[PDB]
């Protein structure tokens, strides 16, 4: 359902210029992390795919990129109302989250993406101070799956994170559904 800009821009091409505000609604919903997909050999056929497609790594090193990459104890992020809420060792904590723009950063490969900006003011919430969405998309949609970045540190520190995305698709999807949108 994407213009051809959108396209582009889901693989890491765009111009400066195209790149637009995005508000926290379009990450409205309750989300799964897909580490324990990958924990349960329930992602092996991505792996196998990328390893099977390139001649430089096997499946076991993308596997362990991916571990590496997906790797976090937030089971379940839930995102409405302004309120963003995740899920770890049976607890929640919760912030309504203000808006800080976006950074648009570019990858080492050539490749680009936009990171969009949050941070909790709540002297009273437990959650991460900061956090930044980085999901394919530069302009107002509904996302479909997100990367996220979380520390209490700065928003740059979390600009320096390279290694770890834990990534997160709606909480109804079944393990099968969460593979094929992978491979595309
Ligand atoms: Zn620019
Ligand atoms: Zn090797
Ligand atoms: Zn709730
Ligand atoms: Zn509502
Ligand atoms: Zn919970
Ligand atoms: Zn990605
Ligand atoms: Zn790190
Ligand atoms: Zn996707």
């Amino acid at each position: 359902a994407l213009t051809e800009v959108e396209q582009k821009a889901a693989n890491g091409v765009f111009d400066d210029a195209n790149v637009q505000n995005r508000t926290l609604s379009d990450w409205d919903g309750v989300w799964q992390s897909v580490y324990p997909l990958l924990q349960s050999g329930k992602l092996d056929p991505v792996f196998q795919k990328k390893a099977d497609a390139d001649k430089t790594k096997t499946f076991a090193e993308i596997k362990d990129y991916y571990h590496k990459g997906y790797a976090t104890d937030i089971e379940m992020i839930g995102i409405e109302d302004g309120i963003v809420e995740f899920h770890r060792n049976n607890e929640t904590t919760s912030c309504k989250y203000d808006y800080d723009g976006y950074k648009i950063l570019t990858y080492k490969s050539g490749k680009k993406g936009v990171r969009y900006l949050f941070e909790c003011k709540d002297p009273e919430s437990k959650a991460p101070k900061y956090i930044q969405f980085s999901d394919h998309i530069i302009a107002p949609r509904k996302s479909s799956h997100f990367h996220i970045f979380m520390g209490n540190d700065s928003q740059q520190s979390l600009l320096n994170e390279m290694e770890n995305w834990p990534t997160y698709y709606p909480k109804q999807l079944s393990s099968e559904e969460v593979v094929e949108e992978m491979m595309s």
